[PDB]
């Protein structure tokens, strides 16, 4: 094992949205001692994972924007972007869903109409912490790599469809890993963005170790040697995943790390 990489929400922190920093704290500092890096790889903003690790934000790695944006200690590395002609098709598709209330997620800060209902504005700050309101989705300046939507990810599968020949692989739906539709650029997902950092390691996905609990975690816990989806994890991921742990609200991430550290099973 060379790399750990978890991913947050359902996984590394429990529905409370913490974690034991103590108890990892300490976890880090071995592994760290030991030669091993630490990913954090979520669909979430980079401004959002870093509040979550004040203390090691340069010394850890993010894959955020569920793939499209990568930093390596404290630096920005890759950065995925829709062309201004794409952005403004995919924003133009949205707007024709007259129900919908939906982000659109840049490099330097993500989006929102001035005009959303509050409730679903507050319920997306907690995921995007630099989130501004616009009065209009077609002027931003900023590069766009992502869009968050209002839609429950359990509706997916008959998004799909509809989303394939409205936008036609500009995009596609994932889980946004709290419960909503994320639409991603096409191959910029976890497993993608954590090869950019393998590569740059010169490491293998046989030194990896990766943590999940639901559909944006699939290419990287296919990708990942020593795959793990936590007890709470949809079925697909347990069936993905090789290795179990337990759920989110008892420690399961920090428990595949204390495996790494003591050697028990499925390490040996
Ligand atoms: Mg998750």
């Amino acid at each position: 094992v060379k790399v750990i990489v978890t991913d947050m929400d359902g996984t590394f922190l429990n529905d409370a949205k913490t974690y034991n920093q103590p108890r990892f704290m300490a976890q880090y500092q071995e592994l760290k001692k030991r030669g091993i890096k630490f990913v954090v790889a979520s669909g979430n903003q980079y401004y959002q994972l870093i509040s979550f690790f004040p203390e090691l934000k340069d010394e850890i790695s993010f894959v955020a924007e569920n793939g499209a944006l990568v930093y390596e200690h404290g630096k920005q590395l890759f950065h995925g972007e829709l062309t201004r002609h794409e952005s403004r098709i995919v924003i133009g598709e949205l707007l024709k869903d007259k129900q919908l209330n939906f982000v659109a997620c840049g490099l330097q800060s993500a989006y929102v109409s001035e005009n959303a209902p509050e409730a679903f504005v507050a319920l997306m700050a907690k995921h995007y912490h630099r989130l501004k309101p616009v009065k209009d989705y077609q002027e931003i300046d900023d590069v766009l790599f992502k869009f968050s939507l209002n839609l429950p990810d359990e509706q997916i599968p008959l998004v799909i469809d509809k989303l394939h020949v409205a936008l036609d692989g500009i995009m596609k739906p994932v889980t946004s890993g709290f419960g909503f539709i994320d639409l991603i650029i096409p191959g910029l997902h976890k497993a993608n963005g954590i090869s950019r950092l393998l590569k740059r390691w010169d490491l293998s996905p046989q030194n990896v170790v990766a943590i999940g609990d639901s559909g944006n975690d699939a290419e990287m816990l296919k990708m990942a040697r020593y795959s793990f989806a936590m007890g709470n994890a949809a079925e697909n991921i347990k069936q993905i995943a090789r290795y179990a742990t337990d759920d989110n609200n008892h420690e399961g991430a920090l428990n595949v790390i204390q495996a790494v550290l003591d050697n028990t099973y499925p390490f040996n």
